[PDB]
């Protein structure tokens, strides 16, 4: 429920360099709340219907855990994929809803979650400051990139 | 809340000799009122929908923060790319918009904010003057570049 925006830097060229970059987070009251309580972390990922967003396919996200005392204390990659649609489905969906993504209401985007990770942050004694992400590949085209440290058992 | 308007100088030709320049920023009396009062900063910039620059897809952007002695005291690269339209949505926003886009009231641009940061200059010592802003990209096209020194905590 709190979220919480990064800025994903795209790796100072179009050409992949090495890859995007991030680790950005600090809500130390909401560390603490994870950590007592038992809470997990989402990412959410909002990209468009691109050509090369719809060439890319399955890509691999991946992020760190690293404490108060800058230790790794949890490592998980995870696998993405865009919801994939027809080219008959696009066009029946773009004449059907016509007037909402002209009048700017709906913005032809998807919403991807990933789920992360599903417990606290390893211990109560060096909890979790800020978490490496990085995405796997370089086509990949996106508006912005979204943790979000659920209240959620 | 108080516009700031900049020459964004294209590296002296349409080839990608270093990349574009920036760095004119003079309103002390805003410096000061950023600083007292924890404002941020936001550029933004318009840009068409011209095929060099529907095909240029994400591009990176970043800016500097050099104070009164001229030292650097913050330094942040951002993402950005434009608003992606599908070619039936903008054929369809074409022929239903017409006349506006006839007599000149729509222009066919986008305006892209990229927030830059989100608090003050990071000291009431020395405050910084002038943002060397740079963006990562050649193929780009845009009519002009605006930052906004908005009054928001």
């Amino acid at each position: 429920r709190p979220v919480h925006m990064q800025f994903k830097t795209c790796l100072e060229t179009s050409t992949p360099c090495t890859f995007p970059h991030a680790h950005v987070s600090l809500t130390k009251k909401q560390q603490l709340l994870m950590v007592g309580q038992a809470y997990k972390v989402i990412v959410n990922i909002d990209m468009p219907e691109s050509p090369q967003n719809l060439e890319l396919g399955m890509f691999m996200v991946c992020a760190e855990m690293r404490d108060y005392d800058s230790m790794l204390r949890g490592h998980s990659c995870r696998s993405a994929m865009m919801r994939y649609r027809s080219p008959l489905i696009r066009m029946i969906s773009t004449w059907v809803l016509s007037p909402l993504y002209v009048l700017g209401w709906k913005e032809e985007f998807q919403q991807v979650p990933v789920e992360i990770f599903s417990r606290y942050l390893e211990e109560r004694q060096h909890p979790i400051t800020d978490v490496y992400v990085e995405i796997q590949s370089q086509k990949i085209q996106f508006y912005t990139v979204t943790l979000h440290i659920v209240a959620d058992f």
